[PDB]
């Protein structure tokens, strides 16, 4: 009974890289690259936890936070680009619950998602 | 009743500015400076969320954690100059809710205490 992790990432290779670093360290991960899809597979899979960009295409993840969060209670990590004071303030209002600038280090990562994961 | 915030900060000019912020946006805001005194007033004053520094005297921040978390529960935001992967892999994985590296732009701190008080 690993914990379920979704990684929303419009960058199919840089999810999959992320994917497979996370698996070889005990969880079970999926892929989502697309916003609209992300909403519907966050709501009806349930995953432990999501790693979600702000950048993705049908929907942009302020937006899948804001869609996701009335059946969706777990922990939202996101992990973007979009690394200004605003954009951070933003997400975490928005209803995220942590924040990562990329690149961000694997070891990092798994660091915060296990942290997440005991809230 | 105002949410419940401790900074433990050795520098106290710092300390004091981060505070000031913090009760302008209606937080009760404490500060206390050395490690040991933090561990004490930690478990028996049972702040909503600490600000924990990494860098204090007489307890550092890590030795901070361990000593408080078997009697404290609720969220610890670590903020500090130690910036290294492996120095938040170790705050988060000893119990520290987030990371933070200074400088913080104020409004990110307050976002970042706004959605560790959510859960």
């Amino acid at each position: 009974k690993l914990p379920k992790i979704l990684i929303v990432e419009d960058d199919e290779r840089l999810a999959r890289l992320t994917q497979e670093y996370l698996i070889r360290n005990g969880l079970e991960v999926g892929v989502e690259t697309d916003g609209n899809r992300a909403i519907r597979r966050i709501i009806s899979e349930q995953p432990d936890l999501v790693v979600l960009d702000v950048m993705l295409p049908g929907a942009d993840g302020l937006t899948v936070c804001r869609e996701v969060r009335p059946h969706y209670h777990q922990p939202i990590l996101m992990l973007t680009a979009r690394t200004e004071d605003m954009d951070q303030v933003l997400g975490l209002e928005m209803g995220a619950d942590d924040y990562v600038a990329k690149p961000v280090q694997p070891r990092v990562l798994l660091a915060r998602i296990r942290a997440l994961l005991r809230r």
